């Protein structure tokens, strides 16, 4: 039977060490760390996971706020208030909750945040610098899902991984960290990687999974990923959050019994998620990078 | 069927000529194409004469400014600004590689992102990442350019690329399975990348599904007939006399194959003409 991981048990972990990193931070006389975060709209997936966000600041002892603006708020008001965060030399860390409405373009507002506060990663220059390998502010859900894989021992050089997704800000930046070499600047996991999504057939999909020693689904598409896909003693690592009850993107209780280790929705790479943008708050307060 | 480089790259380059030729008779300034080449390596002299000679035949004119190996870094930061700031410029690359004491990921930066006709600027290489319009690296834009000339479908279909390097594989990858859909367009393909890690045997056994192998290893014979599904297209960017692609065997298997030299070769020269009327338009 399949270890499951909990991601709530590793992120709490990681949540105290970097409490204790904070903590060090303020005691050595530096200001303690502010967290910013941008809130649009009312969907209700969004309002909870930026309360687990606004939650963990307060466990790792860092200032936050969340700034609501309803939905009708326009492009150049969303720009207006980056604008006064990013002059603000008391925020820290910036982020805007996506997704935003269909009239704000996610990219121009994602590049407007200050570099030096760009706590998801999502500027241009980070994500250029993680492309390349590059020292960079690492994007959290991408990074706890590695850091799901490196903290329980899961070997990934030489090793097959399919990625069923490559969304920009999920799937590809998973696929970039896993395939990368180990030895530059921001290592990488040295996987031969494989990319799936909307228009790989599940027949090919399957042909790969089978092959897969790590199987990582980013898809958002229940019992996408089933237990005859998956090779015995495989690493299962679940990213969709599905309301359909919350499942994922993987048949839970069918892969359990082949795969070698999987991650539970709920309770797995989601908190892993807010543990990580903790990390990069308090990189982005020491102004490391 | 062995696919021409050399006449697909003669296609583009008609367009890239014609293209220009409107564009000077609407009265814009002639575009001009500056590189940059350090040192003596006779592949990159090859290579950079290449590029002048095909910019002529398209009517962009160039210059090559070549310098010693012993050129220090802030002196070759130095030649950079200037023509960042030579208004008469509109494309600027450095020929790599560099010699080992100049970080080459710094010289990149140096370029003007309008003028990085390259891509290899960290805004060009973000901007890629993401799907967006930007100056696609030459080297993979042909690649794409072969597949999609010679009509071969990459939606849904498995490509193994082997390689990954920043320049030439990361962004073949990248290419190949983005969305069609999106700003700059992807091939829509489920793409495998594997490197200098992936085990001889890991290799075979994701090559044999593939519908399209790209190999960019610098390896020779790293490509051999029984890791070649049969009907499939192998790319050969290995450059080594020979590529990557075991050639005569693989012929008898593959449905389409690229020869070295005169395959992914000349396409690299003709992408790079397209990037240069890009810049000149200043539409980015
Ligand atoms: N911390 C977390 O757990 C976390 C963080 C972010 C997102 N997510 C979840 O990830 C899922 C998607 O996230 P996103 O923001 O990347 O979504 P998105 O809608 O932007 O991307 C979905 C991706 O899945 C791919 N896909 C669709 N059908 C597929 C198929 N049949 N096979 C393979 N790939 C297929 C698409 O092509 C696309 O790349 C959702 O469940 C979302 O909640 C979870
Ligand atoms: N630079 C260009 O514009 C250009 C243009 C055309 C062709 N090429 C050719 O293609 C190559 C391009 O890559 P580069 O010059 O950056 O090389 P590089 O030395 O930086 O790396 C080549 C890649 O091959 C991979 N690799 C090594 N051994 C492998 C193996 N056994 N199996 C699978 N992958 C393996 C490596 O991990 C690496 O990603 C060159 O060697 C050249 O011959 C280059
Ligand atoms: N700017 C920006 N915008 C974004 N959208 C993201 N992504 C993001 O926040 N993801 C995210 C974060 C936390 C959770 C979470 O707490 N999950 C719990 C269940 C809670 C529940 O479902 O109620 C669980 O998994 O057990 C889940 C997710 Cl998907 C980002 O990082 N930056
Ligand atoms: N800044 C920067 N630096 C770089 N090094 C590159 N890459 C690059 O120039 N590649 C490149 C370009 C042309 C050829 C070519 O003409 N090939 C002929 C054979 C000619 C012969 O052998 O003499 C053939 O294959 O038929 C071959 C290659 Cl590898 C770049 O794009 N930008």
């Amino acid at each position: 039977e399949a270890v499951v991981i909990s991601g709530r048990k590793l992120a709490q972990q990681i949540k105290q060490e970097v409490r204790q990193e904070v903590e060090e931070w303020v005691a050595s006389g530096n200001k303690r760390p502010h967290l910013s975060v941008i809130l649009v709209g009312e969907n209700p997936a969004s309002h909870s996971y930026v309360l687990n966000k606004t939650r963990a600041a307060a466990v790792v002892g860092i200032n936050s706020e969340t700034i609501m603006k309803p939905a009708s708020i326009s492009e150049e008001e969303l720009l207006n208030l980056i604008n006064k965060l990013n002059n603000d030399d008391n925020v820290d860390g910036l982020l805007v909750q996506l997704p935003l409405p269909e009239h704000i373009d996610e990219r121009r507002i994602c590049n407007a945040v200050s570099p030096d506060k760009d706590v998801d990663g999502f500027h241009v220059i980070n994500v250029g610098r993680m492309c390349l390998d590059q020292y960079s502010m690492l994007p959290a859900t991408p990074w706890g899902v590695w850091e799901i894989i490196k903290r329980t021992g899961i070997p990934t050089l030489g090793k097959n991984v399919v990625v069923a997704g490559r969304s920009k800000n999920v799937g590809m930046p998973i696929a970039m960290l896993l395939h990368t070499d180990g030895a530059h600047e921001r290592p990488g996991g040295d996987a031969t990687v494989t990319i799936s999504h909307r228009y790989t057939p599940k027949e090919q999909l399957k042909k790969h999974t089978i092959l897969a020693d790590i199987v990582i689904s980013a898809a958002g598409i229940p019992n996408l990923i089933t237990a005859d896909m998956i090779k015995e003693g495989a690493a299962v690592i679940d990213v969709g959050i599905n309301r359909v009850k919350l499942v994922g993107d993987v048949d839970f209780e069918g892969v359990r019994q082949k795969a070698g280790y999987i991650t539970p929705v709920p309770g797995g790479v989601g908190p892993m998620t807010v543990a990580m943008l903790m990390k990069n708050t308090i990189i982005a307060a020491k102004k490391v990078l």
